[PDB]
């Protein structure tokens, strides 16, 4: 699980 | 699961 | 689990 | 678990 | 567990 | 457990 | 447990 | 346990 | 246990 | 200029 | 200029 | 200029 | 200039 | 200039 | 200038 | 100038 | 100038 | 000038 939140 | 949120 | 929050 | 919060 | 909080 | 709080 | 608080 | 508090 | 308090 | 490279 | 490199 | 490099 | 390097 | 290097 | 080096 | 070196 | 070296 | 060296 990789989560990138910008 | 890869999630990219811009 | 990698979480990046900007 | 790696968490980066900016 | 690595947590980076800026 | 490594915690960095700025 | 390493804790860095600035 | 290492704790750094600034 | 090492504690640094500034 | 927005560049997304995966 | 925003650059995202994965 | 924002640069994200993973 | 913000640079994030992982 | 903010630089984050992991 | 803020520099974080891990 | 703030420099954090781990 | 603040310098933290671990 | 604050210098912390561990």
């Amino acid at each position: 699980l990789n989560i990138y939140q910008y």
